[PDB]
C-alpha cells in the first residue's frame, strides 16, 4: 500500500486549484440530512492505512512515475510530499477530531472533522477524503445491523417479554455476497458491533488487531450443512444426510438446510416423521435448527412453523405466542435484508408465532446491498484560512437544498435535552454548550485515542 | 492472510457431513438463468490467494485456537490440513479450469468448475467456494460497465455516426462510494476492461501486478476540480476560482465541477459571459468539461446544454443532431447508473443533442450498487464420487425452479449457429459438440494459464 496511490485522480492536481497563501484546509464527515447512525470504523483506517511512516523515496518516485503516465503530464506534487518526508520522517501532519465509536449519532452532525497542522500542507487535508470517506461502509452495516436488531427486539418484547438470544438472531452470512477479502473483514466486524452470530471469518482477526475484546472472539458459530453436503448423498438419500448431520452434531445446535428438493416434505415426513426420533432427543443446548433457503421468504416461513407446529409439541408461552419445543428452531436466511426480516417477523405475530422461533441469516442485505447514498455518508470543506483570514468555506446547489455543506469550524455539542447539535462558524468557542464532544483520534501520524471493540458495544447498546 | 480463516465457518464442519467413502467432489460456477456476462477476475484471486505454500504448521494452529473459541468446540479438520502441508508443501490439491478471461458467455453457462486432485481433500473443493465466489464481484462490474458501453454505442452511432471517445465517455468516481482499498482496485480494473477513464487509482497497480498491459497504464485522468477547489475561493469568488482553475490547465482538458452555487447561473453568467474568452480560445485536445453534480440528472443535463447551445456556437452534424464547440462538452458525475445514463441519452436525443456532448462519470452506480443476486453468480455442487462411482448431483428447490442446479460433469461448448452450450452428465466427452472451452486456470497449487489485461479487452469488445 501507498497512500500517494489511495486517492481519486483528481486530487493530485488540486494543490493548483486552491487561493494562493492558503495556509488550512479544514473538512467534516457527516451522514447528511434511518434517523441517526453507528460511528464506528475510522480507527482501523487510522491505524492501517494513515499512521506511522507512510511515505518513502520509493514512494514518492511509483507515485510520479504512475500519474506521469496517468494523466500524460507530471502534475503530481513532488514538493509537497518530499516536505512531509523531510519534516515529519513521512509522518501526516493530520489532526482529526472524531465523536467516539459507537456512538449513536442523529443524521446531519459532525461525526469527525480532519485539517492540516503546518501550512505547507494545505492540500494534504481533501489528499485522504478518498480513503477517509470508504468509513461510510463500517458506518452503514452497523447503522443497518443495528436497525434490524430494533426490529427483532420490538417483536421478541412482545411476543416472548425479554431479548433472550438477541445478540445471536442476525447470522451474518455474507462473506461470498461481498466485493472483497478486506470488504468481508470490515463488514462483519461493523455487524458484530450489534451481534455475535457470524459465519465470515475474517471480521474476527480486525477486531482482535484493531479493536480488542476481553472474550477469545467477538463472534460465534454452529456446525450448520450447506446444499453440498444434503445434495452429495443423492436426491435419492436426503433422509441419509440429515440423520448423519444431526447424529454427528448430537451435543450442538446443528442448523441444517431443507429446502434441497422439497422443503414442506422435508419438514412434515423427514424432520416430522422418518427422523423425529433424533430430534426430540435433542438437549435444549443444542437443538436441529431448520433452514429453508428458497421461496417467499415470509410464505415459506409460516407454511415450515404451521407444518412442524401440527408434528411437535407446540406450547403457547405467556404472550399468548406458539412455541416450538426448544430443541427445534428455524432460520430464515435467503432474500433476508431489512425489509423482508421485517414482513416476517410481522407475519410470524398476525399468525401468533413467537418471534423465539425464528433466527435471520442475512448475507448481501447485511453486507453488501449497501451505499454512501443510503445514509448519504459525505466529507467536504467547511474551512480555509487564505492571507491569514479564517473564511467560512460551503456548497449550496441551487437545486438540492439537501447538499448544503455545514460553515466553518465544527463543534458537536449535549443540548439541555440531552440531544446532539453541530455548532457552525466556530460558535462551539462561545462556551454556551459546554464543551466539544468530538476528541483527537489522530494527530501527526499518532493515534492519539482509541476504543475496546467492548467500549463500542456498549455505546452502540439499543434504548 | 490465511486461507483456513479465509471460508465460511459453516465449511469448518462440512467435511463430517459428506457421504462416507467420498473420494470427489466436483462443484461448477455459474451467473444462473443481464443476458450475457463478462467473466473477469478468477487470475486475481488464483495469484493473490490461492497460489503456493498456502499451508503452514502456524496458519492450522491459529486456526485450530480461533475455531475452538468460534464454535465452542474443536471441530476443525486439522488432520485434512496436515496432509496438504505434508504431502504437497501447502499447494492446494485444486484443479479449476475456467472459459478465458473476457470471454462472454450468455446466462445459465459454466464459467469455472473445481475439483479435488486427490479422494483425501474431497472437502477442499468447496472450503474454496467463499473466496472463488467473490468473483460475482468483478464479473459484476466488468458486465454492468459493458451494458453501459452498449448503450453508450448504440446512440453515438445514432446521433454522431461513429464511436469516437467511447472508451472515455464512462468516468470510474466510485473510490470513496466503495467499502475498501481492496475493493476499490478489483471494481476499477474490471470498469477498465470495457472503458480507459478512471478516477479509482488502486485499479492501476492491480491490473500492472495481475494481469500486465502494453502501455504504461490501463487508464487515465484529466485534471478536474472538486467542491472544496470552487468553494475555498469564498462563495462570491466563484469566478475567480473557474478562471485560476481553467487557467492553471490552459493545454490540457479540465473538469470543473459549477453547481457548487447554482449551476445555471455558472453556466450562463460565468461560463457563458464572463470568463467566456478563456473558453472559445482553448484547443480542441484541452476543452473546458462543466460538471453539473446535483438536480435531476436529466432535467440539469437538458438545461445545462440548453444554456450553453445559447451563449456558445453551436453546429448540427451529419445525423440532424446538435453540437457545442468542440472546446466545450459537459460530463454529468452525480447519480449516475446504467438506468440513468439510459435516461440522459435517451432525453438528450429527443432534444436532438447529439451524444457527443455528454460523457459520464459514476461512483456508487459504477463499484458498489452491485449485489451477487443481479446476476444471480452461484457454485454448486454437480458430481461427487461415493465408493468409487460417480454420480451427479444437484439441487431442484420445488418451490424455485430457478435456483435448479446443473447436474455432474459440466463442459462449456460453441454450438453450429456460434452460440454457447452448458453439456451435463458428462456429455462433453461424446465430442458431439467441439472441445471443452473451459481451460486449467489452477492445477496443485499453480496458475497454469493467464491472459493478459489486453487479450481480455479484446475478448470482451462490443460487435
Ligand atoms: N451461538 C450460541 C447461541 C445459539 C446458537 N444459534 N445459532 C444460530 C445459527 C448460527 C449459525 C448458522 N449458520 C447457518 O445456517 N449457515 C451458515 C451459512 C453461511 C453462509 N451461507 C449459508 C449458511 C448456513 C445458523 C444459525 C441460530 C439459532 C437461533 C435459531 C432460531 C432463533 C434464535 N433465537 C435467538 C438466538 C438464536 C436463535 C441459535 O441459537
Ligand atoms: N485522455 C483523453 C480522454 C478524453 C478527455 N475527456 N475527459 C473527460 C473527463 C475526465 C475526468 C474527469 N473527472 C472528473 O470530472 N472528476 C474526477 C472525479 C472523481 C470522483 N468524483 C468526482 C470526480 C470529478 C471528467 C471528465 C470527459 C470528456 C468527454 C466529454 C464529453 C464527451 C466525451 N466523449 C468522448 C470522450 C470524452 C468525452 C473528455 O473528452
Ligand atoms: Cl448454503
Ligand atoms: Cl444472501
Ligand atoms: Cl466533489
Ligand atoms: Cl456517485
Amino acid at each position: 500500500f501507498n497512500i500517494l496511490l489511495a486517492t481519486d485522480s483528481y486530487k493530485v492536481t488540486h494543490y493548483k486549484q486552491y487561493p494562493p497563501n492558503t495556509s488550512k484546509v479544514y473538512s467534516y464527515f457527516e451522514c447528511r440530512e434511518y434517523e441517526e447512525t453507528v460511528f464506528y470504523g475510522l480507527q482501523y483506517i487510522l491505524n492501517k492505512y494513515l499512521k506511522g511512516k507512510v511515505v518513502t523515496k520509493e514512494k514518492i518516485q511509483e507515485a510520479k512515475d504512475v500519474y506521469k503516465e496517468h494523466f500524460q503530464d507530471d502534475v503530481f506534487n513532488e514538493k509537497g510530499w518530499n516536505y512531509i518526508l523531510e519534516k515529519y520522517d513521512g509522518h501526516l501532519p493530520i489532526e482529526i477530531k472524531a465523536v467516539p465509536e459507537g456512538f449513536v449519532i442523529p443524521r446531519g452532525n459532525v461525526l469527525f472533522t480532519v485539517e492540516n497542522t503546518d501550512p505547507e500542507c494545505y492540500w494534504l487535508t481533501n489528499w485522504i477524503e478518498t480513503i477517509l470517506v470508504q468509513s461510510w461502509y463500517p458506518i452503514t452495516v452497523a447503522t443497518n445491523s443495528r436497525e434490524q436488531k430494533k426490529i427483532l427486539a420490538k417483536y421478541l418484547l412482545e411476543t416472548s417479554g425479554n431479548l433472550d438470544g438477541l445478540e445471536y438472531k442476525l447470522h451474518d452470512f455474507g462473506y461470498r455476497g461481498v466485493s472483497s477479502q478486506e470488504t468481508a473483514g470490515i463488514g462483519a466486524s461493523a455487524h458484530l458491533v450489534n451481534f455475535k452470530g457470524t459465519d465470515t471469518v475474517a471480521g474476527l482477526a480486525l477486531i482482535k488487531k484493531y479493536y480488542g475484546t476481553k472474550d477469545p472472539v467477538p463472534g460465534y458459530s454452529v456446525p450448520a450443512a450447506e446444499h453440498s453436503t444434503i445434495t452429495a448423498w443423492g436426491k435419492d438419500h436426503e433422509k441419509d444426510a440429515f440423520e448423519h448431520i444431526v447424529t454427528q452434531f448430537s451435543s450442538v445446535p446443528v442448523s441444517v438446510v431443507s429446502d434441497s428438493y422439497d422443503i414442506y416434505n422435508a419438514c412434515e415426513k423427514i424432520w416430522g416423521e422418518d427422523l423425529r426420533h433424533l430430534i426430540v432427543s435433542r438437549s435444549t443446548q443444542a437443538p436441529l435448527i431448520i433452514r429453508p433457503d428458497s421461496g417467499n421468504p415470509l410464505d415459506t416461513v409460516l407454511k415450515v412453523l404451521e407444518i412442524l407446529g401440527k408434528k411437535f409439541p407446540v406450547t403457547e408461552n405467556s404472550k399468548g405466542y406458539k412455541l416450538l419445543p426448544p430443541y427445534l428452531r428455524v432460520i430464515q436466511g435467503d432474500g433476508v435484508d431489512i425489509n423482508t426480516l421485517q414482513e416476517i417477523v410481522e407475519g410470524m405475530k398476525q399468525k401468533m408465532w413467537s418471534i423465539e422461533n425464528i433466527a435471520f441469516g442475512s448475507g448481501g442485505g447485511l453486507l453488501q446491498k449497501l451505499t454512501r447514498d443510503l445514509l448519504n455518508c459525505s466529507f467536504k470543506c467547511s474551512y480555509v484560512v487564505t492571507n491569514g483570514l479564517g473564511i467560512n468555506v460551503f456548497k449550496d446547489p441551487v437545486a438540492d437544498p439537501n447538499k448544503r455543506s455545514k460553515k466553518g469550524r465544527l463543534s458537536l455539542h449535549r443540548t439541555p435535552a440531552g440531544n446532539f447539535v453541530t455548532l457552525e462558524e466556530g460558535k462551539g468557542d462561545l462556551e454556551e454548550y459546554g464543551q466539544d464532544l468530538l476528541h483527537t483520534v489522530f494527530k501527526n501520524g499518532k493515534v492519539t485515542k482509541s476504543y475496546s471493540f467492548d467500549e463500542i458495544r456498549k455505546n452502540a447498546q439499543l434504548n
